[PDB]
C-alpha cells in the first residue's frame, strides 16, 4: 500500500556515496510516518561484510543532543540548574579569564559560550585511564568572558557528561540506558566506555592515496559525550521518531525535550548567520523549523535533520570522514522540499590528500634529479657524522613545528584526524635533506 | 525631549572606524521614530574637507533595491511580468547553456539564479561609450541551468536597469528620479551617467601600504542600476522610514514594496545558510524578519539593515572598502538586541595589502644581497642584449599569467579591486628578475 521508495531520492544517494567514496553509507527518510530506506555498501572492506541495518556507527557530535537531553531530564526533575556553576559539581576545574578564575554555568556548556579554546579537543580525545575531565581541563585560558560568543568546541560536552555522572552518582553508560534508550526502545543504542568489541560495528575510514583505507582511531572513555554514542539506522529512526511524536511520552521527557530544542539567543549573531544552538541541535527559523546537527569523527561520519511541521526527519550514517555526508542532509531537505539539489560541495580531507600525492611525487621527482646527477659523476667516515644532521636536523623541526604554530596542537592529532598520507610529507622531507646533504658534500670531494 | 544619543553606541562606531581606517565614516540608526546620527572624520583627505550630511557617496550594492523596486513598480502597473523572457526586451542578448540559448525570466536576474559568471563583472564595469548591456553579454557562457541554483552576479541588475529602459522608453536616471527620489522626497539621490563632477560627492580611498590612498576609481554608465547611484545619510533616513511606514504611500508603490521584500524559495539551500534572496535585499527569519543588504564598490562600502517588526532601521556609509563596514550594521543591531557584540572581523584587502608589504621587502632584501655580493666582486654589447630577456620575459609570463588562471579576469580588473600596493609584486619581481640575470652572466666572465 504505502508504494515504491522514491527513485530520485536513490540516484541522488548513490550519487553523493560515490562522489564521497565512502564504504558504507546508511539513510533513512521519514515523510508523515512512512519511512524509505537506503542501506549500501560494506561495513568492512577486507573481509567483505556487508552494510545491514545491524551494522552499528560512532554517531559523531550527534552524541551532544543524547548528552543535552539528560541535562535537560536532569534539570526538569530538580537536580540540576541550567544556571547552577559548574564548580559545584566539578570543584577542581579551574578555568581563567585574563588570569581570574571564571564563572562558568552549565548554560555556557550546554550553548558553547564557555571560551574554551580549540585545543581542548586534543586532550579530551586521548585516552587516560586515571584521569578525570576536570583535571585534563583545569587551567586553561579561555579565549573571552564565558556568554560573550558562540564558539562550538566539542569538549563542551564532555564536561557536561561529567556532571550528569556527579548529579546521578552513576556512570554516563547508566544514565544513557536508563532514562533514554531503555524507555525509547532504542535496544542496540549505547554509550561506550573505551574500545571494547561492539559486535556488529562497521570499521572506520579514512581517504588516503586516493582510496579509503582502514584506520583505528582512538576513543577516550571521557570523550563519549561528544563523540561515541554508537547506533544503528532503525534505533535513529526510533529517535526520530520521538523529537517528532512527544504525545504518548512520559511528561519529563516531553517537557525536557521541548527545552532541549530552545535556541540561546544571548550571543552576538554574523550579517549571514543568524541560527542559533540549542541542547546540541542548530535551530533554523529560515523554510523552517529546521532543527540539523552533523557528526565529524576521524573514521566515521553522518547528518540528522528535523522538518517537525511538515513530520520530516532526515538521518545519514557513514563509516568514512565526508564533508559530502554532512551536506547529504540538506540535499535530500532541498528535494524534498523544491525537487531539486546542487552540486556536491568539496571535502577537505580530499583536497589534501591531493595535495600531498603532488607534493610527495615532487619530492620525489627531486630524488631523481640528485640520483640521477649522481650516477653520471660516480660512474666517470667523517663524510657518514656530517651527513645524518640534515636529515636529523630537518626532522627535529618537523617535529616541534606543530607547538610552535598552533599552541596544543601535537602530531598525535594530525596523524589522527589527517589523510594518512599525510606521514609522506614528513619523511619524504627527511630523505630528500638527507641526499641533498651527501650531494653537496661529496661535490666538494671531487 | 528625545534624550542624549547612547554613548556605547558611538563607542562601538569610532572603535570601528578607528580599526578599519575609513577616512569618513557616516552611521544612522532608527529605533521607533527616534534616529541618532554618527558623522565622523573627513570627506576628503587633502584639502581636509569634513564628512557632512551634505557628503554624497556610492551606494554599492545597496543601488540593487532601488532597481528591483522599480522593476516591481512597472510589475504592478502591468507593464510587465516577473516571468517574462528577457529577449522579449533585450533581442539580442544570447546567453547559451550546453551550447544552446538559454531561456532566462526577469526573476531570473531579479533573484541571481541567472548562470551568469563571476567575470562579468569585469565587462559591465569597464566603460563602453557606444556599448549597450545586450552586447556586452552576448554569447556569454552560463554556469547552470536558469533558475537552478542561487549564484550572486553584480551584472544581473546591469540587465534589469536595461529593461527598464525598454519599457519605460525613458533613461534610467529619469525613472529613478520620476518613481522613486521626486515622490519619496529624497532630494539628494541621483542615478549617474558618467563620471560628471558630482558636488558634495565624497573621495573614494583604497588601502595601499598600510595607509588610505586617494582611487579615482571607473564609473560605466551601465553598471549604475548595481553599484552607482548616489545617495546621502538624510536621504537614506528617508529610504529606510518609507520602507518601514508604507501607510502615507501611493498604492502602487505600497504594493510593490511588498513584492520587493519577497524572497525567491525554489533554489536549493546550504546547510549553514537558508537565507532567501529578494528584489535586491537579503532576506533572513532568524532573530527576524532581518531585511539587509551590504555594498561593496572599489573606494566605497556601506551596509543596511531592517527589523520591521520592532522598527530598527540600520544605515551606514563610508568611502573606502572595508569588510569592517559591512559587517559593522549587523554590530549595531547586535548591540540593538542584546546589549554586546563581537570583536570585529578581518578584511581581505587588508590581510593582502600586508602579504605584499612582506613580499616586497622580501623582494628587496634579495635586491640587497645580489648588490652585496656585487660590490664585493665589483671592487676587487652582448651582455646588455641577453640580459633584457629575463626581466621582459618574466613581464611577459606575468602579463598574461591572470588571464589563464582566471578565464576572464584581466590587470585591469586586479589594478580596480586590489591594494595600491598590488603592482609593486610584478615590478619588484621585474626587478628582481632583471638584476639575477646581470649577476649570473658576469659570474660565468671571470
Ligand atoms: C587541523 C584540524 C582541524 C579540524 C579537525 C577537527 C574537525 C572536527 C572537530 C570535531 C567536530 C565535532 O563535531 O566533534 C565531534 C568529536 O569531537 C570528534 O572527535
Ligand atoms: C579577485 C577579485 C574578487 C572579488 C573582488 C570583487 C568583490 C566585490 C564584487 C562586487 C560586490 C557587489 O556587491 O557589487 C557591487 C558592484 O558590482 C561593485 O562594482
Ligand atoms: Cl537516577
Ligand atoms: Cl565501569
Ligand atoms: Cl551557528
Ligand atoms: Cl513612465
Ligand atoms: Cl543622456
Ligand atoms: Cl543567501
Amino acid at each position: 500500500p504505502i508504494g515504491a521508495q522514491d527513485e530520485r531520492l536513490s540516484t541522488l544517494i548513490h550519487q553523493r556515496m560515490q562522489e564521497a567514496k565512502v564504504p558504507a553509507l546508511s539513510v533513512s527518510v521519514t515523510i508523515k510516518g512512512v519511512r524509505q530506506r537506503f542501506v549500501y555498501g560494506v561495513a568492512d572492506v577486507a573481509s567483505q561484510k556487508a552494510n545491514t541495518l545491524d551494522t552499528v556507527y560512532e554517531l559523531g557530535a550527534m552524541s551532544k543532543a543524547f548528552t543535552g537531553l539528560v541535562v535537560q531530564i536532569l534539570i526538569q526533575e530538580g537536580r540540576l540548574r541550567q544556571g547552577d556553576d559548574i564548580i559545584t559539581y566539578l570543584p577542581e576545574m579551574r578555568l581563567n579569564y585574563q588570569g581570574k578564575p571564571a564563572s562558568l554555568t552549565v548554560a555556557d556548556f550546554l550553548y558553547h559560550t564557555s571560551g574554551l579554546p580549540f585545543s581542548t579537543l586534543a586532550r579530551l580525545e586521548n585516552p587516560m585511564p586515571g584521569s578525570a575531565v576536570a583535571q585534563q581541563l583545569r587551567n586553561e585560558n579561555l579565549l573571552f568572558a564565558p556568554g560573550a560568543k558562540f564558539s562550538y568546541a566539542s569538549a563542551n560536552y564532555d564536561v557536561l557528561g561529567a556532571v550528569i555522572e556527579n548529579v546521578t552518582g552513576k556512570t554516563f553508560t547508566e544514565v544513557i540506558a536508563e532514562r533514554l534508550t531503555q524507555p525509547l526502545g532504542m535496544s542496540a543504542t549505547v554509550a561506550v566506555k573505551g574500545d571494547e568489541i561492539i559486535v556488529n560495528k562497521a570499521s572506520g575510514y579514512k581517504l588516503g592515496f586516493g582510496k579509503p583505507v582502514l584506520f583505528h582511531a582512538p576513543l577516550a572513555r571521557n570523550h563519549v559525550p561528544a563523540a561515541y554514542i554508537h547506533s544503528t539506522l532503525p534505533d535513529m529512526e526510533i529517535w526520530i521518531d520521538a523529537w517528532l511524536h512527544r504525545k504518548a511520552l512520559p511528561a519529563t521527557l516531553r517537557e525536557a525535550m521541548s527545552n532541549s530544542w530552545r535556541g540561546n539567543s544571548d550571543v552576538p549573531l554574523a550579517a549571514d548567520n543568524r541560527i542559533l544552538y540549542a541542547s546540541g541541535w542548530f535551530i533554523d527559523q529560515n523554510q523552517g523549523p529546521y532543527i540539523s546537527h552533523g557528526g565529524q569523527n576521524p573514521n566515521f561520519s553522518s547528518c540528522i535533520a528535523l522538518r517537525p511541521d511538515q513530520q520530516i526527519g532526515i538521518v545519514a550514517l557513514a563509516n568514512m570522514n565526508s564533508n559530502l555526508i554532512l551536506q547529504l542532509c540538506a540535499d535530500i531537505d532541498n528535494y524534498l522540499r523544491i525537487g531539486k539539489y546542487a552540486d556536491g560541495a568539496g571535502d577537505a580531507i580530499t583536497a589534501t590528500d591531493t595535495l600531498f600525492v603532488y607534493l610527495t611525487l615532487l619530492l620525489c621527482f627531486w630524488g631523481a634529479v640528485v640520483v640521477v646527477r649522481g650516477a653520471f659523476r660516480v660512474y666517470r667516515v667523517r663524510d657518514y657524522i656530517i651527513a645524518l644532521a640534515v636529515p636529523g636536523l630537518v626532522a627535529a623541526m618537523l617535529y616541534v613545528a606543530p607547538g610552535i604554530m598552533s599552541p596544543g596542537l601535537d602530531w598525535r592529532f594530525i596523524l589522527v584526524w589527517g589523510p594518512s598520507s599525510v606521514l609522506a610529507i614528513p619523511f619524504g622531507m627527511i630523505l630528500l635533506a638527507f641526499v641533498l646533504t651527501l650531494n653537496h658534500q661529496i661535490k666538494r670531494i671531487l
